[PDB]
């Protein structure tokens, strides 16, 4: 069932969302957005600045103060807001879902069977922590009753990256409120369209003033005046290693706000030779080229062990040449466009360097169409370490494949990079399989999958590819501020 | 390193320890213990009864009571205790193994490095937990604050076997004491010995008196006493499962007081052709003649894929004809005898049903010595499901190897029994190996091993091979007592 | 708002519900239901027995079965399931209330307001458990890969009491299928009606068939077939302490099947000279008459300090002289009938003997009306510890009135009983608030309130008042089994 | 019973501790390490730069590696080796408490009661978390059997301050070890001593070489080499918060490391009429006089409701009044030395701003002594809050006392400071006590004490006192990484 809208899309929301009210950019400037697809201009938003983003915490910080509804409130109601809040994105899925392709290039049937229900299913999930998040009571030295509060931090910028509008939307609002924070949101300049309608929905759903706040525009301008702002006392930021870096340092330079970072990969696969050859093939394939390769997670590096390298290659070429390129709303085209041009142009540049530094070019290898930022599907074969396609985050179609011989080099070559996002390993031997996956360093292992992600687990990365955990029980501690309450008394029995 | 005690053992302790004190039986009668390797008395220990069950439960009772000093002392202490008493029983390491070995007719390598090293190490992990059991905090509907305390039960009525005394001895008062709880223990008749020892131990290392009391004698006097008294608060016993039945309908006719059962067991291992298997072999070999066969866990139905089955087998009947028969206290010796006569008898009557019914007997099959209930090592093959020795706990060195062509098949002939208390699956197929161990209906699956016990693990029963679990973090819930504090304020802020 | 149904009621579902479709009692009897408050025949209901108890539980054991759609849908549907079953319980909110107060004796502004806001909030929150039940893995000693699964137990009889059918029904089938088991559930003889209606429902929102099945008839029969029963894993209960016993006994002699009860309680509060005086007044008194009386948690035992003791008997027994006996549907009324005679008549016996053993009668102490179990509201001072009305659970509205001048000695007498389900302290003193309610033997104990129930804390009895805890994160333990998975490999790292 | 040392002290370990041995700084350089008692030199301590980190970092990565004895040992292992390390810290207790005296000027009462109680208990408390660190296993949606391993995070430096540094030791190292950590630890210039006495330690009791390393010198040339480390996995620092930021800054334009920090508070109590007079004098006098002022939980700002201000400032005076200044070492000696210039003259710098800006001086005001950094101890009342003495953190003995009416503005007051370590209620009312410890905003509020710290509880600050918390279950996950690993399974079921 992908079904589809009747009538064509219209942009109804645009402006800076603060106190569940609608503003124009203080300075009244504001910025185009576009269809990658086309290259052509989709509207016009308003630009959001530091002084719109000091607006915006000002909202956070009252909705957040000591007494206020959304302080005061049964955690089962927050629960509730948040459940709502995803029946009503259901309600919309289909707009939301053409928006999504409209605006970030992605494939219309994976983002109405993927993202939107994953968007969905992620907001439950999150709705059902709310009355679940608990301290302790500590049996304490001494004569004492003591207990803790988790309780939530605050006031939480969080920057939205444009590869999963929706869905890293939610992965960062859905465990904030579930804790009780309030938000100061921006979304990525490239796609501020989809977010703009969820807060749409928000004020809809009955979310206090404040709670919520949305502010477009760009990274240099409004993203630097949440990271070094000095009343936001957390920022989540999903995006490269590069600006990651930037706002670790600016929220130590600034208030030593709270930082969590998801940032790039350089993903690697081992396949052992006892693998099952065609579902690591098939899994391997779109690990890397999912949603035009502009996933963190791309498997970028795959390790194949050499009795059956040749074997996997061919087919990997094969399932490679069988895409469609064309605009993502046209039902049975398979590939989309690049998001836009600095992409384009790094993507194009790194598939270059391939070829001069003496890769194995299997297909694809130059741009394509006349309009959007389309990249042929690129297979390299015959990679090796110093290359830059095998050290650097491509974020584009482009598989590279190398060979091994020896299990305990090929780990440390799959180790040996500062990423550290995710793996996997493709073996029917089970020691291998545990073996294996405890000695890669990489916050998330698929065995025999794939790219296979959902609420209920914890997500983040080891080393430069990130700081913390996003969902599971174990990502909601990174929205929670603990406060130890010890009151003496007369005396204490256990 | 197999040390040995250098003089003769000499038995001290005797009487029943209540308020660290020895008393005599309030009758005045005693009751003979015996090895059961040479079938002579070893001593004479205090008689309990009813009358003495209830000096210990008041001891029990004031030991607990609100303001005391095991009600008082800082969790931290409690924990200490516990270590204390571990370092202790290391120090008498060689004199409890000899004990153990000598009254319980355990092999002392085994008595030495794995019954005392489990002591210890299951009393150090207990004594960690102590101050680490917490309630919770918890966001309530409404203007309330509510948190919950993990109290204590109170006084915990405590049988223990005669097949592992020391062992369980610490499997039951460890976790029960960590968690603040008062013990009235009653050890097997025909073992006493060790615990009382254990005693002296738990005097020395200073818990406050009434906190453990020690009452040796008979099951259908003292442990009866026990599952039917009205000031007891909780019973754990580990047994047959028929004495099991009995106890939970004391407990229902008098208090209901809480029961934890650790039962028998008719543990099935279903070995794929794809197995490793010499491993196989090897593990389900210990796996059922481990301490004679006397273990809840005996992997008494081994079910082996027809096309490995006939080898299987026959380097199944060579391991088994391998064993040397005599005194647990000699070195070189590898079979000691069974614990008593009752049980001697079940065994050969068992194995007689074997034959008759039509198993082929591939070794063993009658007694051995002139003193000592020592029982030849047995293999039975051509094994069927209606056969007594494949329906009955055995209890006995007394193998059953059958055959099996269909997974689906296999799988419901394993789960086909009212016992569940544990299995294990032998393949090197991850999928198999995750799916059969989830479709087994026991309380603790082995993958590529077997008989494999940790502290750190739960352990029990499905079915009626148990309820409840002991050690792990979850077996430390049954010795907790969850009240609710909730409490009216003005205004709650998450 | 309290809205009611325009059109009288219909009553529709009477049968019994097993794989979602309606079935005869294999006998063809059927029992008649009554209205408390005009003794009118209401209906017939099919009359279960034994032999429909069996069908009932195959149902659940094939839909528990591995391969089910029960046992492997997403747990995030199994809570899916649950949130929709709340969703039409919310739709149906008018009618399910009326037959509440109709066939319950109910008032129904308690009904409609607190009833049903209960069961919907109780649902919605173990919705959100569903896929939030996780086990651990474990850093076993020794070189292997330790898990655990925290399973479904499987088919778990269910039986609900007359005096919050609704409530209980949803309390017990919450987290039991939010854990992933199958019920059996046997409705109070005297309330079968919104159990079935509730049924419909289930079918409706789309659960696998067997995965609920409701039998409706008599305690003595259906209720002895499930608790007896040879493949029923679990039985819940919540009754009479006396038919506690027997369930536990039951489950004993026949398949050691779990067991869970929450019971009686005769539960006390403390009354400090410094509280709240018209605060503690309040609660205690709605504490005591709530629902008629008809309460598990009734503070029956009100121990007021003696210099304040008049004082709060005067403001008493005025809060107690204000009720409007009559019809539950009718606006205005406040106090309903009792649910039947065998009730009506063991509160008017306990009655009798409280002005026999020579309470001080304040008010109240007889019947009222002509039909209907009506007892007037009563109100009984100078009341001592060997008392009846003291040691006996009324299960009616009848308030007992006690002083004292010790704390040490009313903390004895409120813990002088085999019961312990709750308690409250009514005080402004941190240091006793504390200490009082570390001292009390009761699941859970209310400061400066009484009565406060939510889904997000566990509850349950200390001693014969019930083993085990529902609701919160603890009760959801007492609905999984859980399975140890020990796997071999070469070589572990941390 | 305070004992002493019968021999005088002897300088023993003064050398860099790598891989179990003692190096020379790569330089060859020295640095002088004092007595702030009588500013005389006590011994020559080799001098660690980035290129001694440097061989410091390689060792811990090397013991950190895949398959070596830190990573494969058992985690109960880990955890003996910490209570071996607490024994043996208990066998030198003596020795350790003098050199922590004479080198960091603290009382030797304090020293051996407090300081060394606290090593040995929470050394022996993190010892029983190593075999309790577990993961999950996870119902994740689809076909995937999905488990967390919460692994090591790998090589941590960990910068300790000088104020407490035995303590600060081991609460870096205890939990870091316990985890499965390796380390690089760079206790403070001024305090070395006894950290290299602990490394001794830390080779008898077995820990395998490179597990952990101990680097003498200095902040701004080994502190940094740690900070901006490229192969350092996290750090963790306890101090100012101006170095703090630096930290962060460095920790983010190096190699994206976890950052824990724990720094500076300017912690406010708020003292409520009803409260205990005397309690709550005595607290907050020990509460902000401790260790001559150097906590960072000093209780540095007083809010005391107006109408017992005159009588609290009274009492405050009379206590400051009674203290005795020398040599830490000497019986009787209440007050020791502030630890060096650097702190002294600040100290002297904000008592002149008091003065000059206008508080009331009741008490102190000056140095003491001819040598040593005495300072006397200071109380000041009429503090206004734009004073520097209400504004910085002082280190030093110094009692701000202030006057409030309301209590919404003095929480308003009390929370109006970037820092947020810890805050003080004194009141005996129960709702007052939950509602004003709530809006605290502060990581340990303590209710009717001050200074209450044990390992059982987490501890750390809200805003610029500090990211992260140490101790408790939940400080033990900052010394995790999780790694999620899901595994393609044919078919799941719950
Ligand atoms: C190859 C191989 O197979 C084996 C089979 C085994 O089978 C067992 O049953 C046991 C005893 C397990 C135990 O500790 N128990 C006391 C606690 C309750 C259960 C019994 C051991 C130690 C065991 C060891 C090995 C080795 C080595
Ligand atoms: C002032 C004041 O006193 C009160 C006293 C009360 O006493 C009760 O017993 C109850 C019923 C609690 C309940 O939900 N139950 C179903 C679940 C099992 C236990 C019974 C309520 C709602 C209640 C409310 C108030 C208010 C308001
Ligand atoms: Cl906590
Ligand atoms: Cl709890
Ligand atoms: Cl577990
Ligand atoms: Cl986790
Ligand atoms: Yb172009
Ligand atoms: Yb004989
Ligand atoms: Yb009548
Ligand atoms: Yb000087």
């Amino acid at each position: 069932d992908l079904p589809v809208l009747l009538t064509d899309l219209k942009i109804q929301y645009t402006k800076i969302f603060i106190n569940n009210e609608w503003h124009d950019s203080v300075s009244g400037k504001k910025f185009p957005v576009f269809n990658p697809a086309t290259e052509e201009e989709l509207c016009q938003v308003e630009e959001g600045d530091k002084e719109d983003v000091d607006k915006a915490v000002k909202a956070a910080r009252q909705a957040f103060q000591i007494g206020s509804p959304w302080r005061t409130m049964d955690a089962s109601e927050r629960g509730r807001l948040l459940y709502k809040l995803a029946d009503l994105i259901e309600r919309d899925r289909l707009l939301l879902a053409t928006m999504e392709s409209m605006n970030g290039g992605k494939l219309y049937s994976n983002a109405y069977l993927n993202d939107l229900a994953g968007c969905i299913k992620t907001l439950r999930y999150c709705a059902g922590w709310a009355d679940k998040i608990q301290g302790r009571t500590i049996p304490i030295d001494g004569n004492f009753f003591t207990y803790t509060r988790h309780e939530p931090i605050g006031v939480c910028g969080q920057i939205i990256p444009w590869n999963f509008p929706l869905v890293m939307l939610i992965w960062k609002i859905g465990p904030a409120l579930s804790c009780g924070n309030t938000v100061v949101v921006k979304p990525a300049e490239q796609t501020p369209l989809t977010a703009l309608h969820v807060a749409s929905l928000i004020k809809e759903a009955g979310f206090p003033p404040g709670v919520v706040n949305i502010v477009p525009g760009y990274g240099p301008t409004a993203g630097a005046a949440i990271s070094s702002h000095m009343d936001i006392d957390k920022v989540a930021f999903t995006g490269s290693t590069e600006v990651g870096k930037l706002i670790k340092e600016a929220a130590g330079k600034s208030n030593l706000k709270r930082v969590t970072l998801e940032l790039g990969g350089k993903s690697p696969c081992i396949v052992l030779a006892d693998a099952d050859l065609d579902n690591a093939v098939e899994f391997a394939h779109h690990g890397v080229f999912y949603h035009q390769g502009q996933c963190c997670i791309a498997a970028s590096r795959i390790f194949v062990e050499e009795s059956i390298y040749d074997e996997f290659v061919r087919r990997s070429v094969e399932r490679a040449k069988k895409y469609i390129l064309g605009n993502p709303l046209t039902p049975g085209v398979t590939q989309g466009p690049q998001i836009d041009k600095e992409q384009y142009d790094k993507i194009l540049d790194l598939i270059e360097s391939g070829k001069k530094e003496g890769a194995k070019l299997e297909c694809g290898g130059g741009p394509w169409g006349n309009k959007g930022y389309f990249v042929q599907p690129t297979v390299f074969s015959n990679v090796t370490d110093e290359m830059r396609i095998a050290k650097e985050e491509i974020f584009g179609p482009v598989q590279q494949i190398m060979k091994f011989k020896s299990l305990d080099d090929v780990i440390k070559r799959a180790n040996n990079t500062f990423y550290g996002l995710s793996a996997g390993v493709f073996t029917k031997d089970i020691d291998k399989a545990i073996t294996i996956s405890s000695a890669l360093q990489a916050g998330t292992v698929w065995v025999n999958c794939y790219g296979v992600v959902s609420a209920q687990c914890p997500f983040g990365g080891f080393k430069m590819s990130g700081n913390g955990r996003e969902l599971g029980e174990y990502g909601f501690h990174e929205y929670t501020e603990v406060k130890t309450v010890t009151v003496k008394i007369s005396q204490k029995n256990s």
